[PDB]
């Protein structure tokens, strides 16, 4: 279906350099300048088309770091790893397993019972190469010269982020972060507050250091009346606005009275639940507090050691940040959170079964020749040389995004349902979990649910007796939908992104319906984080796609590499100039990344066993067992030497990071600094 | 064989009550008072022939505790819990499994093709139930019903150490152990001194506390040059005291001149060695140190907690005993650790190769009925009614361990190659070395490599037809050996055991043969620990005997019963008499124990899926699949709740039992207890 890429493609190319050109214009109009330069508005500062891409590249990386964050510039540095990675790998996939595959013509043996493919597998893989052959000693030598040198530059990038972590860490600026641990369960007392049971454990424990503890509120209820307050407050001034210039009878459902008094209403319950929430409820105090410290070396003390007997009671995590910590999940108690997880294990194997229906819906749309050629009907969907172009190239991508538009957030809101006091754990959980459903639904059953459609003549006509080799042959020839799948959605899915409509529609309709001025800044934080929700595990999809498509056809390679080469200059313009990081991590997450890139290494590994035992290769797989103990012993040797700069925060820098700063600055109090730095955002 | 076990069993009682009649006589010989009641001499004070087991039951547990140890104990445990756990698995494979498989005559049909066997299958397993069968029912929820309720048997024993380890280390006296912590490695430096480094690096992030340092001297040429100074006077003890009795011309080989000149030329070089170590060598001053704290919770906190950026440097153990450092071991150095475990990886490899044929030889011994019937001579061993029985019950299980009476030695050196700086971790990883080669040759090479041989006819006139079908019927057919081998080495090896012959012994030749009084108490010390190497996991060999064939045949069940009974009370009276515990852990070995436990019901249900996938047995599987998961389900939750009892010290007993310290005794140094406790036993 080359004919049928080269015309999808050429709809993606010549929509994205269409997105290209309108950024280019709507950029220079001078009053979005809030929208594509917000984050120059957050730090306190007011032809020649793509003439930005060399003005992305020339801001070194330090300068990043200290402009931008530290999570985002090593967000960055995950596309420049995918670069690094696959660039060789197309280079010798190209030189080598093209001459290999171009020569013996097995496919052009196609009156073998039925197999109809045309002028595509010539260029593919395996599939193409006869049964117990010889030019399959090319590929394992090309695994080993995959997976050992894809093993050296994740043992490289992993070793420039830890010596990054740890030059970053040890020298921010100070945040109430590093003195404080949060202290989750803690066992009832006939005592009359959980307050004097932290104060009666922390003074006999940690005698000297101890600045002052903080309990943590119940506020749900108060929270939501705060939160449909600010709504109904912005729903009375567009229909009030909207009386500034008109006339009387204004809306319909006395009618704006119908907004002032329930605002009447909801603050006589705010002043109430406010004075009933810390004067008459101990009841409304949960187990759990924000303890501090007057040292980081104390609180790294606090939050690496166990405290008691049960390791259930008093256990401490690290307390996130103040503006980090994702309220009302601290009042979930303790006890119901391994509840609250097998719920959701359960629900998510539902959506990896209720989406198997929109999977397999998209492939025979996209495999229509595998229905044509497998069932005689032609006055539906039919063969017009240009239309079946559309119909398997383009749109099979579209519907397969359009699919996805909501998951993400389907999987935040299942993530926020388990505890994680935390935005910056709720994001990687969700990242997990979407990483889970790509791959099971959009990799395992898209190929094994597709594939029997692609080749349905060979499960019809000749039942249960090549069944392994044909589903051999028929997984390499599903390289084609993953190749329309990077054209439209990863591929101007971030060509796309950058004219942010999201944002700006939205900054548009409360720039012309709101109050007054002194109001045209807090919608500048409208564009939030990079992607870690939607376009992380994105990235890992693409990666599994690669590293289980390199010994096999390398037609997913190098459009992968175009990929990553637009999206690291993309997302390289967004982060110098339009995002925020509402949370400093830093880069705590490549234990997760580093150990799913590990994981699609075994993956492709696992599956190029399965794609050689279909060819009665006999003296090939004895040759390829080596690879997933091979991989997983260098997993566990990164999880030893370079793992705990991330987990474990080392005493010697925790005491030279103190030393240093009371030689910067002496003698001043933490009390006037942190001691009211954890009380909940409605006080 | 029930003619055979029947006779083998009777030799093994009626020598085994032989050896209680002559431990019953020589006990009360007023001569070896130093040897059956040794530790009661270490604690510093001086018709009814089987009149000692209800004495060694009268003493209480806590008393035990408070006299032999806390190892010990939950060594006694470890019996007790086996007792525990297979008396409702004999009992429940009693009256529900005999009565499924007596009846059905399947192996009554035993002349399909080839196999015959007598009277036995008839009370086996499910080798006597035929193909795809209605009995198996029964079999499954009997898995169910051993796998559900040892569990919590593990859960109920697991927490009662645990919460026995706590109440144990947060009340003993005090050791120069709770205050030290070692160093291991640590970084050169052109300071002139691992000292200065160590005191740099500590007196800077441990400012408060940081009692006092001890680097660790080299002293392997000069402690083997001791060695061997001892042993040489030994010999200059023995042969000169032959000269008190006899005359003239005393020894031959002026000859007592060449042992006394060797004296002089041994001291020549011990004071010339002793000057010169601490003198002229900073070349053998190693790079590790055993640095000292003054509170108990400072030295929690350094041998937990991540120290610098690299996790290979400054890395901190918990500092053993004083009386357990295996010294000789700290003079490795730490770089050179990973290549000493994978050569011992590599050789190991080949103790599991080269005992194979050793393994084999006991079986064709055993199985001469397999080898009659499968090759015609008969003027060789031949069926005489009577010898037959010797040679198939007895003599296989005296050879087998004949075989294995060297073994844990070498096991022990084995482990000594690698560091593993205290006994208590060489005899761990010697059990768990003895424990593999338990799992791989004396169960899966005994089994798979025997059972060949005893079903040699179907393997030979029926080849590649049943081949599944014929090891399937075969493994529950090789109980009697496990029998046999339980009646030999366990049960009069521990019945045996009692007149600790190889101490006595050599208690009467250094009795016989040496200088004068004031020396008859260092060799009541001869009877060393109990056997952690040799004995533990000999226990969980018969853990996994009991936990494989209780869904298979439960001939082996009373056995194990009646020799863990037996065991409890010969171990408990040698716990209370005759013992010497040379290391207090205190019992930081179950994560070990409870772990291989743990493997052996995974390899019981991995083994029972084996069973029932040779009878065809379709919808059995599918209910077996469940236990794998449910196991190591159990494994991953005493993992989290119970074992950091045993791993992580934590800080509110370490800070309670300090407060607790400076009650009882207030106003003492630290320095004149413990700043001269770690330096090398020469000196």
């Amino acid at each position: 279906t080359l004919q049928d890429i080269g015309v999808s493609a050429g709809i993606n190319i010549l929509s994205a350099f269409v997105f290209f050109i309108i950024f280019a214009v709507l950029r220079l109009q001078p009053f979005n300048d809030r929208v594509y330069f917000s984050k120059w508005y957050l730090k306190g500062l007011r032809m020649k088309f793509l003439n930005w891409m060399p003005e992305a590249l020339k801001m070194p990386e330090p300068e990043l770091i200290d402009h931008a964050g530290l999570d985002s510039v090593v967000y960055l540095r995950i596309y420049w790893l995918g670069l690094k990675i696959f660039t060789p790998i197309a280079v010798l996939a190209w030189a080598v397993l093209v001459p290999v595959n171009w020569t013996n013509n097995t496919l052009e043996m196609a009156k073998q019972l039925r197999n109809v493919t045309s002028s595509d597998i010539d260029k593919l893989s395996v599939s193409n190469i006869p049964e117990y052959s010889m030019r399959f000693w090319t590929h394992i030598v090309m695994a080993y010269a995959f997976t050992i040198w894809t093993c050296y530059v994740l043992m490289k990038e992993y070793e420039t982020i830890a010596n990054m972590r740890l030059q970053f860490v040890a020298s921010e600026a100070r945040r109430p972060d590093q003195f404080t641990v949060l202290v989750r369960n803690v066992p009832p007392d006939a005592d009359e507050s959980v307050s004097e049971l932290v104060e009666h454990f922390f003074l006999v424990n940690h005698p000297d250091h101890y600045l002052t503890h903080q309990v943590v509120c119940n506020a749900n209820k108060l929270a939501d009346l705060v939160k449909k307050k600010k709504k109904l407050q912005n729903w009375l001034d567009y229909y009030q606005l909207k009386y500034a210039r008109n006339n009387s009878q204004r809306i319909m459902v006395v009618d704006a009275i119908e907004h002032y008094i329930a605002e009447i209403d909801k603050i006589s319950k705010e002043i109430s639940k406010e004075r009933e929430e810390v004067v008459n409820d101990p009841k409304a105090i949960m187990p759990a507090a924000f303890v501090s410290f007057k040292t980081r070396w104390a609180a790294a003390v606090c939050a690496q050691t166990q405290q008691t007997r049960n390791p259930t009671q008093w256990l401490t995590e690290w307390a996130p940040e103040p503006r980090d910590v994702f309220w009302s999940n601290l009042a979930i108690p303790y006890v119901s959170l391994t509840v609250r997880r097998l719920i959701m294990h359960v629900a998510f194997f539902f959506l990896t079964f209720f989406f198997i229906v929109p999977i397999a819906f998209v492939q025979s749309l996209a495999t229509i020749e595998g229905i044509v050629k497998a069932a005689p009907f032609l006055k539906f969907i039919v063969d017009d040389k240009f239309m079946k172009s559309v119909i398997q190239g383009f749109l099979p991508g579209i519907a397969l995004k359009l699919f996805l538009a909501f998951l993400p957030s389907i999987l935040m809101i299942m993530s926020k349902f388990e505890g994680f006091t935390s935005i910056s754990s709720l994001e990687r959980r969700a990242a997990f979990r979407y990483y889970i459903f790509n791959l099971v639904n959009v990799f395992l059953a898209s190929v094994i649910a597709g594939a029997a459609f692609e080749q349905l003549n060979s499960f019809l006509n000749q039942s249960a007796n090549q069944i392994p080799k044909t589903i051999g042959v028929a997984i390499p020839m599903k390289a084609t939908f993953f190749i329309t799948y990077i054209m439209v959605d990863g591929w101007a899915g971030v060509a796309g992104e950058i004219l942010m409509l999201k944002p700006l529609i939205m900054f548009h309709l409360k720039n012309a319906f709101l109050v007054k001025t002194d109001k045209d800044r807090e919608e500048a934080m409208d564009p939030g984080s990079i992607g870690f929700n939607t376009g992380e595990p994105r990235i890992q999809l693409y990666f599994l796609l690669g590293l289980v498509y390199a010994p096999v056809t390398p037609m997913l390679l190098p459009f992968i590499l175009v990929f990553f080469a637009l999206a690291y200059i993309v997302y390289r313009h967004q982060i110098i100039n339009v995002y925020n990081q509402e949370y400093e991590s830093a880069a705590a997450f490549w234990p997760d990344v580093h150990g799913r890139v590990i994981a699609a290494l075994v993956i492709s590994q696992l599956l190029l066993m399965g794609l050689l035992g279909t060819k009665h290769a006999a003296l090939a797989a004895p040759f390829l067992i080596a690879l997933p103990v091979l991989t997983i012993g260098f997993h566990h040797f990164c999880k030893g030497r370079y793992e705990p700069a991330f987990i474990r925060y080392p005493l010697q820098e925790a005491m030279m990071k103190d030393t240093l700063e009371t030689a910067r600055e002496p003698n001043l109090n933490l009390k006037g600094y942190l001691q009211n730095a954890y009380v909940h955002p409605v006080f």
